């Protein structure tokens, strides 16, 4: 009756009057340990089952996790180990902790001890924690292909040093079949698609569940009608940036679905329209207002234009002062010799289309530059990472998810806004829509390409952009895996060519 | 009884019901002259004695001076001169009148006639006022060393033309011993440290007392890339943002003259919260609404290089050497400002050949120097002069000091902005109390500081930047007009710091 | 003899008959190169050794250099020891020291690239990259030129040069160049051309490394009057008599100082012989030739201004408006002795006699109580043009003679015009009857030229240029404030009867 109420309080996620009910339980015969192991955990189990069915959204799971967190905190003085220990780390060179920290929340509030070592953790630091704590498994996380090769190298090191403990790998670029191939290196390695697979693996490994998981041709790219003149050549900084203006360019469906994990599949269209207006849209307004007042988004842009030319399959970047070739980008071509990014750039020493010899930088034009490439790096600073880490540490799990996702999509909004500003500076903006819904058709002249996209997939090519721009100027650095630190930061090549578009290689 | 009340009204500084008491005094046998010379002056004397003891703050002295000002103004119709006449001037090329105008307030409200000629007054204009008014003394004021050499030249001129009347000198750079040496030129010359020494001298000279009183840098890890090369303007800055960067202890103690000497730490904490902090909030709010602070910035970055003991500034268009700064060295060949700059034609640290302006790099530029000039416009000078003219002496001191420290706050704020633009801000403090002194990469050196004391070097900065673009000019003594204005060199080098030559 | 005769012909310095002897040497076995490297150079080396001893005068060294010059010129129709880039520094007009280094090094076998006068460091180093020399040679007279040499070394070290730099100059000492090795390690001092030869021989690899109660002046009282000038302002005088100017030459300054005839290595009988035989005939020849051909062009810019002392400054007032145009600050002797300002009446001081009657009205009302004479004299660009023609054609002895003559005739013109200023001013009446007595300073007042101890700052010539307009007699100031052309000098002319020459130290 009371125990059913405490079990309901987890599932529905009802904070207010929890401490009154727990106080009544202990004086009516029940022990603090039996409340945690009995009704509070039983609710947390059914939260995970409802997520497996597709009946419960991810923000309500973290609201359920918060009730368990508060329930244990109030029961800590009165009590007078857990199911098992997990060492958990994002791999060397990798800055992304959202996937990992969701694994920390679900496993901790399902009873397991979780040692979270943080981001950019070398294998030596990981295995020092293995010997200190003596866990039932290690958990390794990483976003992109370079991080997956660090995971491989960590397994090579682990097999060589003589470890045989279970290793759980999670990652976007990582697939199930690739982890099966890594069992050539390290036999006791397992793939986890999400946190709840990580929970199943740990239950199977520790001995609380039976072993099942642990068992045509493209149209020709012509000449552009002109090469447009930029306002300047070089790279410049913009800092005075209005967050209310930036907020207008957010992909709200990418925020609400992609980052926060509200869903239309397990609900009706009436309940979707309700869920956005009731829950999601008020959080957006709250975070925007709070971010303006407190100042935990710090919008900055490093932007510029360089004289360029195609030579062969390479794009050459020339110095606007000296005309010396600073960098060479080689982009991949589609199979059967289709489209490449270099097809949008004019050949070196080619006959000018109009009056580009009047305004192209003198030495770069004499060295053969016949085109211009826009470059932008945008960031919201280290401040949103600092704010999210404070919310995580204090145990506000729902607000951690909300602030992380908001910070991701506000950085993308700043990239969208600045791309529009680059087009206006360019003189290619006059075919844009004034309103933002039409920009999600890609309704403008040219395109924006981030490194890691299909048409320019090598994240190493960010290093060339850093040498050209100087990422330090807006507080941004590259890791050993060429990811941007802090994570709320994204760079792009900006292409004027009217035929330019997104395309894949396969 | 009534005369004790009028004497109390000066000392405590009680305005309301003064006019009623003075009306009662004249119909009870007392003449208007004897009220001024008797009880009203007796209060003003004891105000000065309490200041000598360290028992009374400077704002309350000016509140006491206001009571005398109103008392004389109401007694002007009932009369149809004074203890003596003073001609008073800030010297040619000099813009600073706070020291002078405090001498005007104390001497005027101690009975003396004061002819205030204003700022930038040549000796010919001073001596025309001497012949018109026939004073007991001349008063000459000036801030820095170039102004003291104008004072010397004025004394040479005066001795040669055959004047022998007393000359009172005041100034920051002026010392007691230097004025004693100027008696080789002009025997009747006297030093005044403050207004009350000026009062003692005038009392002695006019015949109430006997005549004389007197008295190892390594390489930087990189050269950072600036946002641009050249100069830009920023206008319409947020005064509420600027207000956060004020040195409040420099305002409250340094400019306004509240003190912890003579009081307890309980009464200090009271005095700040009760009196000082409400004046700050009142002046800030009023300055925003009325618009008597006009925050403007002229700022820029230039390609530079060290050759010997000179810093060369190169054109970002042509690469021609525009200006050469020679900075002083510490005694026994210690630190100089040039030690923070890379040598001309020196081997690049990283990629500076790629982005440094082409001709300046070919002419040998290997480094970048930030420059800023900040101002609050002529508007605060105009506002202070209106408060002075109408007789609100306490509000004159408050608005002057506020205007000085808000200009310095704007310099502090913009230095932070220069660091953010330059890419060197990521070691800055989250709080503003840490920003005073170091707490950031590099340093800001204003002309007239110990590390670069020659005010002539501002002329080179004016030719580079164009000070006229934000309403600022240089005088014959190279001071910035209007006075609520300061320029600095901004140095990126992480080992940069404040130092003296001596 | 064979080849001892050609070696003798350089040393004793007999030009005419050389081509016959050189023709006889070839076809008796000897090659043209071996004659130059063997006996002709051997004589040129012993000429320099005799000059080091003090046994041979400098005119005979250049006569010996001429024999080598003609010997090589005749052997030109049918490389050397090393290359030298040679320049007088930016702002400096004096090339006699440099051009003597050019004569001795060229006739000792070395290639000399003479860049000329007022050469910036960028122009010097363009010649370094073109010719690829074994050393650079930098020349300059006065202290401002030595600071340009310092700045050139700073620039050179910074741009990454390490090739030997030889400095020569009057203001330069040996210890100062040792201190410049803090800036540029491979820098060397050369006292004369023969030290420059030794350095170059060592650098090029033809010699081993060795080089590589104070008495107090009387108080200045008031003058008996301020004399009235002919006018206030500035005027030009041209077409002066060179025969008249010739009378005022310091012959001992010409013969010893400029031409380099000497005693000490000779007796007093041989001195009296050497003046009468060699020196005095050259003076008469150059004077007569200068009159006929016209390669001295004597010109004067001269004037008088209302002045007054204020403090340690002399103020110059406008004779039209009475505005203070310029302020001159002169140095004082140690222990507060004499200064040039002590000869000028104080500003606003009580008139001595009738000066209020004739002093310009506004300048007197602004406080002018005294008058300052100013003169700038020149012999034109013509003597520089004449000397350069003698140098180019290879008449090295006549180059030295015409240079020295031109220097001392300009000083003579300054002496003559000072006398004329005294006559115009009304202070000439008690002048010296003879010119020997004029060297004892037997006249009223004194003449102070810029660079002398009483007014040493050459910057103060700029004030005089703004007043007078130096362009009126073809004269300009350089960035080092030297007068271009070099045969030109300015002076302040002081009426005061107690005025005299004094040093500061």
């Amino acid at each position: 009756p009371l125990l059913e109420r405490l079990k309901r309080r987890v599932v529905e996620g009802r904070k207010q009057g929890l401490e009154a009910d727990l106080e009544e339980a202990l004086k009516a015969g029940h022990k603090p340990l039996d409340l945690i192991n009995g009704p509070l955990l039983a609710g947390m189990k059914e939260v995970g089952d409802l997520f497996g069915a597709g009946k419960m959204q991810l923000p309500f799971v973290l609201q359920a996790a918060e009730v368990m967190k508060r329930a244990v905190a109030y029961l800590e003085p009165h009590m007078e180990e857990g199911k098992g220990t997990l060492v958990l780390a994002t791999v060397k060179g990798d800055v992304h902790d959202i996937g990992k920290n969701l694994v920390d929340i679900i496993l901790s509030n399902n009873g397991y001890r979780v040692v979270n070592l943080g981001i950019k953790v070398p294998i030596e630091e990981i295995l020092k924690a293995v010997e200190a704590h003596k866990p039932h498994a290690v958990g390794m996380s990483g976003l992109l292909v370079k991080s997956t090769l660090v995971m491989k190298e960590n397994l090579e090191y682990m097999r060589d040093r003589g470890y045989t403990l279970p290793v759980i790998l999670g990652g976007a670029a990582l697939t199930r079949s690739y982890v099966e191939e890594l069992r050539a290196i390290y036999p006791n390695v397992y793939y986890a698609e999400d946190a709840f697979e990580g929970l199943r693996l740990m239950e199977e490994l520790t001995g609380h569940a039976p072993p099942e998981l642990t068992r045509p041709r493209a149209r020709p790219v012509g000449e552009a009608p002109a090469v447009p003149r930029p306002p300047f050549f070089g790279v410049r900084v913009e800092e005075g940036l209005d967050l209310a203006t930036i907020a207008h360019y957010v992909n709200k469906l990418a925020l609400y679905r992609g980052q926060w994990g509200y869903s239309r599949k397990g609900l009706s269209r009436e309940a979707w329209q309700a869920l956005v207006e009731r829950e999601a849209e008020p959080v957006f307004q709250r975070l925007l207002k709070e971010a303006m007042a407190e100042g935990w988004l710090e919008p900055k842009v490093l932007y510029g234009f360089f004289p360029v030319a195609r030579e062969g399959e390479e794009l050459l970047v020339f110095s606007p002062e000296t005309g010396e070739v600073l960098e060479r980008f080689r982009f991949p071509r589609q199979k059967g010799g289709g489209l490449s990014l270099v097809d949008y750039f004019r050949p070196r020493f080619a006959a000018p289309l109009g009056d580009e010899a009047d305004w192209m930088p003198k030495e770069a034009f004499r060295a053969g530059a016949r085109d211009v490439l826009g470059v932008q790096l945008v960031t919201m600073g280290e401040a949103p990472s600092r704010k999210a880490q404070a919310l995580f540490a204090s145990g506000a799990y729902q607000d951690y998810l909300f602030v992380h996702g908001f910070s991701v999509e506000m950085t993308e909004a700043l990239a969208e806004y600045w791309h529009k500003r680059m087009r206006q500076m360019w003189g290619i903006a006059h075919q844009d829509a004034t309103e933002i819904q039409k920009l999600f058709q890609q309704g403008y002249q040219g395109a924006r390409y981030s490194f890691g996209y299909p048409a320019c997939p090598d994240l190493a090519d960010q290093a060339k952009l850093d040498r050209l721009m100087g990422f330090h100027r807006v507080g941004v650095r590259l890791t050993e895996n060429f990811q941007l630190e802090p994570e709320h930061a994204t760079s792009a090549l900006v292409v004027h060519h009217p035929e330019a578009r997104y395309f894949s290689v396969d």
